[PDB]
DNA sequence: CATGTAGGTAGTCCGCG
DNA sequence: GCGGACTACTTAC
């Protein structure tokens, strides 16, 4: 096989690399790497190295990496550019793997682990590590085994061995319900003292040294706890055995009363699954406990146990250990679904970076671009210092707040990257400037044509047309991968709707799910077979299709994020190719594009409807337009339609066969105007929205910029079995909004859009009557606990103290002295409830760590003093008032002359 | 050590015979 | 109590 790296580190003048050799064996090696950097030299000097602007360079080959670094400083002091890759391990990877890396994940040791630490005196701080580690579960991907390390004897209790037999039993039979598919994969190892456990864990670690290390919160808890605990018991050099190169760095972040730390283990790539999840999932959760996320992702129940976690080992060691095992498995289950490790490996090896550097788009792109330029013997520029400077972004249209009955939306495929490719925006493709007119003059095609030689953006920049830029070149590659995967995702989505339609008429038979590839639209033959399948087989197929869609979503959305990240990095001062001329060339072009195409669409629709000056585009944001299709429907007359699907078909066809071609013509004209390199503004129909035919539903509404709701029947070619709400910005989409209020607001919206005012009023009335019976957590608001200390004046709120921070302070006073109450952690999420006047907490609100029940000591009083009236008013009624006044209807029947009668 | 800007809601403060 | 500045939190792109 082809060789590929696992990890790379620079330590002094040595590169330390772990890799897979040609026989698929894991190897390690130390290399005294001899780096090169470069300097401009005179034209006369014949060379094979040129900078990206074609200026000749001379290679400086160094004896060691220290000399290279030293040289960079001397050049800085002289005042001359020091070119080349200054992150030497990227150069090493580039020299060592001068080819497209094909890696085999089965050779990569991916470790997933989690530890337990009984602590009777509060949270067990990793920096102090003063309590025994009494359980570790460590899953190894190469062995496919869960290695369980169980402490039987501790100063907090001596316990019996854990029973795998009881673990496998159903919880309703007193077992722990450890999933049956991992029972045979568990290797259980009890220990009579902690030192032997830890010694054996280290020996185990040596034999099975993680390459990728993950788990839930491992970076902020498990890893620093294990490191510091081993350090305190055996000494630091023993602790350093967690690094295959025996080197670590201890990052101490000053949390103030007290503190915590991150440990860097050289030769390992730590990918904390919480960080992967936050970067790659595109969710905004109110809690990030493993219980919450597992139930969200997997629909599995919360791990239930009686009493506090500090007493679980002593009271029920059996359950303690099972839950340690299960917690580790749940991360594997989430990853089986989401495939973030696979994505990390894909992206890492594509870029030729340390795998943990996928968290940094700047590092990722720096490596991609360096490797691309190196292949052509070109030399990358020195990184420079720049002051932070705000710059303009997208255009968002001010909508008229209203109900909007029939709406069709369109937007640009991969807008900013397409702009980069169309205009040819790169550091080395800049050809000059032109004198800019006001943007509106370009939008209305009255400004002079910027150039008939170069490709232009309305920010004043000109670019070469006849040569490739490294930015366009490399952004196109990732874009094309993105496009591939989104096709797979959308096919699986369409495939899923077919299955949902068939589930309306399941067959009474015993059969199996069809063996199909869900990434491709089902053939007619497959669809015929599906119409005869049973419910059981159909439901299994739907699950598989949805998993295929999620996998495709992970792959496409994050490659989208990567290329959009390249456009943004051009406006980040730490990016090697930072340049506001290029950043603003993109955003300014985008502003012109949206407003140009608004004009063109209004012109076109007026023409075909035989009218003049009517406004068809009602809204747009960055690269999208929203078109009122009311006059389109009225032209033919609603009477002509047989059902909802018929008018949907009609608008679908109208957009495809009439509008999109008019849009393409409009954009081709814009392209000629800017004399761009390549026409790539492809604005395809997104949503088709309206009320069901014959209903009193309003179809949709806008309250303002970035705030609207649409009843959608077709989305990017997916014709839904059941209409789906597209809601943006409204309170239903906000993690700060209480969970049950999101639900109730969404149902208010559904009724408004699908059923009408009377339906809304009926629901509003019921919810108002039943509000007070909802579970307290379900109606608590959520917020992030930032800068708590800043407003903490003697345990009381300082000036300008935010509401949520005030609630945290109230909480801290209420739990003072109580050692079991969980502390609010700086930066983390909290539930928040308002409190009636005169409450025993002595303030207007309370807040506690999210994803948890509030400690039993104060829970009773919180429940007793909750202010339901404030809560209903602020979280539900006030947002609903916004929706309904915008839509021009009432959530409560207004008084009128009719009130005089008895109906 | 290092993607971007645009934009709405709701909080505190402060003015207000 | 209500409604402007000033701003934290948060989401749409
Ligand atoms: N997270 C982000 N970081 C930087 N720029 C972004 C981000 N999200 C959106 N943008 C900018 O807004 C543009 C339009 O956003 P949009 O969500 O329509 O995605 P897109 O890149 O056009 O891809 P799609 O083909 O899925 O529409 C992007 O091309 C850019
Ligand atoms: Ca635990
Ligand atoms: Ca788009
Ligand atoms: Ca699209
Ligand atoms: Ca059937
Ligand atoms: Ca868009
Ligand atoms: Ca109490």
């Amino acid at each position: 096989m082809k060789e590929f790296y696992l990890t790379v580190e620079q330590i002094g003048d040595s590169i330390f690399e772990r890799y897979i050799d040609s026989n698929g064996r894991e190897r390690t090696r130390e290399v005294e790497y001899k780096p090169s950097l470069f300097a401009h030299c005179p034209e006369s000097q014949a060379t094979k190295y040129f900078d990206i602007y074609g200026k000749p360079c001379t290679r400086k080959l160094f004896a060691n990496m220290r000399d290279a670094s030293q040289w960079i400083k001397r050049m800085e002091d002289i005042g001359l550019e020091a070119l080349g890759m200054d992150d030497f391990k990227l150069a090493y990877l580039s020299d060592t793997y001068n080819y497209e890396i094909k890696y085999d994940h089965t050779k990569i040791r991916v470790a997933n682990f989690d530890i337990e630490v009984t602590s009777p005196d509060g949270f067990p701080e990793p920096s102090q590590a003063k309590h025994p580690i009494d359980a570790i579960t460590h899953y190894d991907s190469i062995d496919d085994r869960f290695y369980v390390f169980d402490l039987l004897n501790s100063p907090y209790g001596n316990v019996e061995e854990w029973s795998i037999e009881i673990a496998a039993k159903l919880q309703e039979q007193g077992g722990d319900e450890v999933p049956s598919e991992i029972i045979d994969k568990i290797i259980y190892m009890p220990f009579d003292n902690e030192k032997e456990l830890l010694m054996e864990y280290l020996n185990f670690w040596q034999q099975k040294t993680p390459v990728i290390l993950t788990g839930w919160n491992v970076e902020s808890f498990a890893i620093p706890y294990v490191y510091n605990r081993i350090k305190n018991i055996f000494g630091e050099s023993t602790a350093k055995r967690l690094s295959p190169h025996r080197k670590t760095r201890v990052k101490v972040i000053e949390n103030m009363y007290g503190s915590r730390e991150i440990i860097t283990l050289f030769g390992i790539s730590v990918l904390d699954y919480i960080d992967l999840y936050k970067k790659f999932s595109f969710t905004n959760q109110p809690s990030y406990s493993l219980d919450y996320i597992s139930e969200f992702e997997l629909n599995v129940g919360k791990l239930k146990y009686d009493g506090p976690i500090s007493k679980l080992r002593e009271s029920n060691h059996q359950r303690y250990i099972s839950y340690n095992i299960i917690a580790v498995y749940r991360v594997l289950q989430i990853d089986a679904k989401r495939q973030f490790i696979n994505l990390s490996l894909d992206m890492g090896y594509y870029a030729k970076i340390q795998i943990q550097s996928v968290f940094s788009p700047i590092k990722t792109w720096d490596a991609i671009i360096f490797n691309s330029l190196k292949e052509q013997n070109k030399v990358i520029p020195q990184g420079r210092s720049h002051p932070v400077q705000p710059y303009p972004g997208a255009f968002v249209k001010e909508p008229i707040p209203n109900r909007y009955k029939y709406v069709m939306s369109f937007d640009l495929t991969s807008a900013y990257p397409s702009i980069i490719r169309q205009v040819n925006i790169s550091p080395e493709t800049i050809a000059g400037t032109f004198k800019v007119a006001p943007l509106h003059d370009y939008i209305n095609a009255v400004a002079e044509r910027p150039s008939d030689v170069y490709s232009c953006s309305p920010n004043g920049m000109m670019y070469y047309k006849d040569r490739d830029g490294v930015v366009p070149t490399e952004i196109t590659k990732v874009f094309n991968q993105r496009k591939e995967h989104k096709g797979y995702m959308l096919a699986a989505q369409r495939n899923g709707e077919i299955i949902k339609e068939a589930l309306h008429n399941p067959n009474l038979s015993v059969d199996e799910p069809l063996d199909v590839d869900y990434r491709f639209d089902f053939s007619d033959e497959i669809k015929e077979k599906i119409k005869k399948l049973s419910a059981k087989s159909l439901n299994e197929m739907l699950f598989r299709a949805q998993r295929t869609e999620v996998a495709g979503m992970t792959a496409q959305i994050n490659r989208k994020a990567l290329i959009n990240g390249l456009a943004g990095a051009l406006g980040n001062v730490w990016f090697r190719y930072y340049d506001l001329r290029n950043a603003t060339a993109i955003t300014t072009f985008g502003q012109m594009a949206l407003q140009w195409i608004e004009r063109k669409v209004n012109e076109y629709l007026n023409e075909v409807c035989g009218t003049e000056g009517e406004a068809f585009v009602l809204y747009g944001d960055t690269d999208s337009i929203y078109v009122s299709a009311d006059k389109i429907i009225d032209k033919v007359g609603e009477s002509k339609f047989r059902d909802t699907n018929h008018w949907v078909d009609f608008l679908d066809k109208f957009a495809r066969e009439r509008m999109e071609p008019a849009i393409d013509r409009g954009f081709r004209e814009m392209c000629e105007y800017m004399n761009n390199k390549q026409h790539l503004m492809f604005m395809d129909r997104e949503a088709i929205a309206g009320p069901p035919l014959g209903s009193k539903g309003i179809g949709g509404f806008w309250t303002g910029k970035k705030r609207y709701a649409l009843n959608v029947w077709d989305m990017e070619g997916t014709r839904y079995a059941e209409p789906k709400l597209k809601i943006m910005g409204l309170e239903t989409q906000k993690s700060s909004t209480p969970k049950a209020v999101q639900k109730a607001l969404k149902e208010c919206i559904r009724r408004m859009l699908q059923e009408g005012e009377e339906s809304l009023q009926e629901y509003f009335k019921e919810f108002e009557k039943e509000f007070r019976q909802l579970n307290y957590i379900s109606i608590a608001s959520v917020s992030s606990a930032n800068n708590i200390a800043k407003y903490d004046v003697g345990g009381f709120p300082g000036p300008k103290c935010p509401f949520h921070i005030r609630g945290i302070l109230t909480y801290n006073r209420a739990i003072k002295g109580n050692i079991d109450a969980p502390q609010v952690v700086e930066g983390e999420k909290v539930y928040v409830l308002p409190l009636r006047e005169g409450n025993p907490f002595g303030d207007k609100c309370i807040a506690w760590p999210s994803g948890t029940e509030i400690t039993d000591l104060i829970k009773d009083d919180v429940l007793h003093w909750m202010d339901y009236t404030v809560l209903l008013e602020k979280t539900f009624i006030k947002p609903l008032e916004g929706f309904t006044s915008a839509a021009k209807l009432d959530y409560e029947k207004k008084a009128s002359l009719f009130d005089m009668f008895d109906f």
